[PDB]
């Protein structure tokens, strides 16, 4: 009905010069609801089946290895028809293809170091709430 | 010659978390004139005026009484090619189809509680401008 | 009881650079309420017993005009302990003796031409309130 | 020699209206690492041990019950004489007895209802950190 | 390499009203290095050398003195694909034509008066980078 | 009359972070004319006639190195009372003695590392405006 979560978590890269703010700023300025917030080092079991799918990439044994080396903070929101907004909050993958005023159009510099990802779809939110994010940690209201 | 005038109106459901700031700061960054900024709660005569080809909707009944139940915000402004430029400013009315970095597309979540209504043309605006903003209560300068 | 009501007037120097934002943005961080926001260019015995106490002054005939020459904005605001929360907001009179992070101690220049005035007591204010924002204009909520 | 922790934990008061932004952006500006950032739904024996010298007040029991209501998010940072730095960045517990530009001087109303709280000592913090936030889930660097 | 120059200057029409924040700001949110940064009163051949292609328009004339008449801010940064980055991060000439979120799509008003000029191609900045930024004033690391 | 100027210098250690932003944006804030902008690597003698009478220290010759390591951006200001007026904007040397909403009150950690330098009196800067800011590089008007 209307308990869309979303799992959104900030890569290193990022959290390296901070900036984690202005990010809850603009979820509460189009008005979600914050339902959970937990960062933990995630193991290297934890990151290759976040990417369970992308393993067969000459580029994952890098990334796996390159977000595993500094710590990353998880997140996950709650509000109405929040899938697909948040992607159209953060900006399709690529830098170049990247309008400004959102988070990968403003902040990305490369494919190979961003700062943010996400779900794509409701069924991908579905397991990437779990296994991460341990049940009886969020917020119902 | 340059006397281009826009009425927009501040709908209470922002008004009810305040966020009244920033938009002010948008329109004298682009650059525009203030030449009114005055807050009444309208009666349903002036609410039914203000959408009279809007009547015939079933959705009308509930916004007519939604909107008047708080208190609203009413402003008008004065720059060259203001009109069309208020209505980038703001973004399409569904908030799927508006993209960041605007006014509807930055805080409304859905299309029956929106936040801020313009005029979309400039025939809008010659009747927007009256029967709410009473003449000689503005500056020409 | 929690009816403490202030007049807040912005003078015309800032309102020749507009910079009328952050002012509400402030005043609803702290968590005040907005109870009315009118505006005019109001006429001299407006202004004259709006100083009345302070027209044996040789400063008073020049202020009288300079802010006179430009269009002002008034506002009143509803908060508990409102009164003198006002005044720390926007600092001692001197732009000298009034520290940063303020209103009055962040963007005045000289004490000629000032940019905000306030009341000093509530009883002042209760004049304030009236004789310039007429009566059944604002919202009890 | 440079491991000096401080515990701060956001009040549901402000949750409520969210405004988690810019803290972290403050402690950023100032220059600070991060350790920690786990919230949750502390019980009534966390908030008694939280306040154990506290119970002998009438306050009290109003308090624990109106902090108790909403969810509450809980933070620990690491930094150079942040000990009374926080303090300093907070302001004095009474909103009238509190300058502006800080974050008690700046957004709270009354006592009674307050956002956030703070270690007083590095002793005091040297058991805030311990029996809410469990060991080894921090990050040391 | 990873060598990519890019020659942005602010016209004086910002500079009028200041506005020189927000700039490096995007700048640095996005990560670019800056490599040089001086102001100079540009003199007519200079201007002339800028728009030598420009020449032949009735506006060169107009334009040449328009912008003459204020002091001119020149600056230049270093990137990674900072080509069409800042192209992306200005807007297209026509302040019709040009998305909120931007530079050029958020501050200007009319195309007779820009803030903002910039290298269409990196070719254009090779003559834009020298001849007004006089070498061994830049720093590389 | 009216030509105060002050010259002030933002340290390497901030334009590591970059953060030479909304520096601009307080001094305009205030309302202040910007004079010049020129920014250089400085060489030692240059180092050593800014601290002549500060070269009998021991943190002297650390501070030395330590500021030439990286480059450093200087600056000069114009405006009335600009005199310790710049001061009070920064703050106090000692970080703990700086209150928050100023510029060594928010982002300074420890005084052997800090990101401003300024003008103590008006005598200091009819020296500091000289030997590093080469005449007719100014704007008067």
């Amino acid at each position: 009905a209307n308990c869309e979560r979303t799992f959104i978590a900030i890569k290193p890269d990022g959290v390296q010069r901070g900036l984690v703010g202005e990010i809850i700023k603009r979820f509460e300025q189009k008005g979600f609801r914050l339902v959970g917030l937990k960062f933990m080092q995630a193991s290297e079991d934890l990151l290759k089946e976040h990417y369970v799918d992308l393993k067969d990439r000459p580029f994952f044994a890098g990334l796996v290895k390159y977000m595993h080396s500094g710590p990353v903070v998880a997140m996950v929101w709650e509000g109405l028809n929040v899938v697909k907004t948040g992607r159209v909050m953060l900006g399709e993958s690529n830098p170049a293809d990247s309008k400004p005023g959102t988070i990968r159009g403003d902040f990305c510099i490369q494919v190979g170091r961003n700062i943010i990802h996400g779900s794509d779809s409701v069924e991908s939110a579905e397991k990437e709430i779990g296994l991460w994010f341990h049940p009886e940690e969020l917020v119902d209201y």
